[PDB]
């Protein structure tokens, strides 16, 4: 009887298949079932891929602890993030300006901000785990595909005002995040986060 008592074979073994939490279970869980992608379903990436003019802006760190601002921290840094950027490269109003003393927002939340080459056009191409810039101006490509990290932080609220931010923090020796700003190019997906290109068959190296 290969009906009734299920039926088939191949290996399968034992699992785990529930996992609630250390102490306290309110996280997000969004493993098979979903359906959304950066701007437009996995396709508008993979495929064509969603990409963009905008004005990359240095990179803006922070060290901050697994415990900062009694609430969640995500306004206090970006937004000292990215005022941040400012007042190292004023060039691009958004912040601030010429001057500014500035130093963090509430808690250990916070590093520092680097100005090599902030306020860049450039045309930023969007890819499911997998973002490729090109020099607009400079005339030329940037190759930065080393991290594929982004969920929470900034989708295109929680940053300032009128600012895209950017975070991430691979490996557990450094954790960075950057500034990028939206001439009416990703601002498409920075500003609502229609969706994000994360599919990868696999887990992402595992070597």
């Amino acid at each position: 009887m290969n009906k009734l008592s299920g039926g088939g074979g191949r290996r399968t073994r034992v699992e785990g298949g529930q996992l609630g939490g250390e102490e306290w279970t309110r996280h997000g869980s969004f493993v098979n079932k979903p359906t959304r992608g950066w701007l437009h379903p996995n396709d508008k990436v993979m495929g064509p891929g969603v990409s963009y003019l905008v004005r990359y802006m240095g990179c803006v760190e922070v060290l901050q602890s697994m415990r900062a601002l009694d609430f969640n921290t995500r306004t206090q840094v970006t937004r000292e993030a990215i005022s941040l950027v400012c007042e190292a490269v004023p060039g691009a109003k958004g912040a601030t300006r010429r001057r500014k003393p500035c130093s963090r927002p509430l808690s250990s939340i916070l590093g520092r901000s680097n100005l090599k080459f902030a306020g860049m056009p450039i045309t930023l191409t969007v890819s499911t785990s997998s973002l490729n810039l090109m020099a607009a101006d400079c005339k030329q490509i940037i190759a930065n595909h080393h991290m594929q990290s982004i969920s929470f932080a900034s989708g295109g609220d929680p940053d300032t005002a009128e600012y895209v931010a950017y975070v991430a923090k691979d490996p557990v020796n450094q954790r960075a995040c950057h500034i990028l700003e939206c001439p009416e190019g990703l601002a498409q997906d920075v500003i609502s986060t229609i969706g994000q290109a994360f599919e990868l068959r696999f887990k992402q190296y595992l070597r």
